[PDB]
This record gives C-alpha cells, sequence and structure tokens, in this order.
C-alpha cells in the first residue's frame, strides 16, 4: 500500500540534527527538516511520515 | 566524533519559553528548562551553561 524510506543511522541522524536545530520534534515543521537536510530524493511525505512516528517514539 | 550542540535562534526561542514558564532565569532549574524542552541529546550541561549566560543577560 505505502512505499516507506530506508532511514539508515546516518540519515536519521541527520534528520535528529534537523530536528534539534528548529528547536525540536514539537517545533520542527517537515518542510524546516527537508530544507535543513537537502538529502538527494528525500520528500515532505517521508519526513513527515518520520516526524510523526518519532514523535510517538519519543 | 561527536556534534557540537548548537544554541541556534530556534533552540534558543524554545529555551526562552520554558525559563519564563518557571518564573524568570534565576528562578528556573537546568532540569525543570531541560524537561520542557524535550530536545534528544540535550543535557543539563549544555542547559546549565546556557543558562548562566541567560541569568547574566540584560534582556529577555
Amino acid at each position: 500500500g505505502k512505499a516507506r524510506m530506508r532511514w539508515t543511522p546516518e540519515l536519521h541522524e541527520a534528520f535528529v540534527e534537523a530536528v534539534n536545530s528548529l528547536g525540536g520534534s514539537e517545533r520542527a515543521t517537515p518542510k524546516g527538516v527537508l530544507k535543513i537536510m537537502k538529502v538527494e530524493g528525500l520528500t515532505i511525505y517521508h519526513v513527515k511520515s518520520h516526524l510523526q512516528k518519532y514523535r510517538t517514539a519519543r
């Protein structure tokens, strides 16, 4: 049904650094995270999905 | 090895909001700020360092 991204350690680490630079999981936006990460192939849909999961995880 | 924890404008703004809720910079504790901010990797030492500077700051 849904295509999922391969969140490697390196990619997840880049994501967490982006989230933190934007003030944390509650303050960061998918678009802001996407803009900071500058990863070829990454999309809003996938960042949003991961950010929602990250918030769920804590 | 390890990233520096940089106090970006957005992370600083989150900090200031937490301090304000705790009654200002002298009344706030570092652990209280840390608990409010919920940022992965942020430690009591990062927040103490920043809060010590902010206590001496003239302006919000």
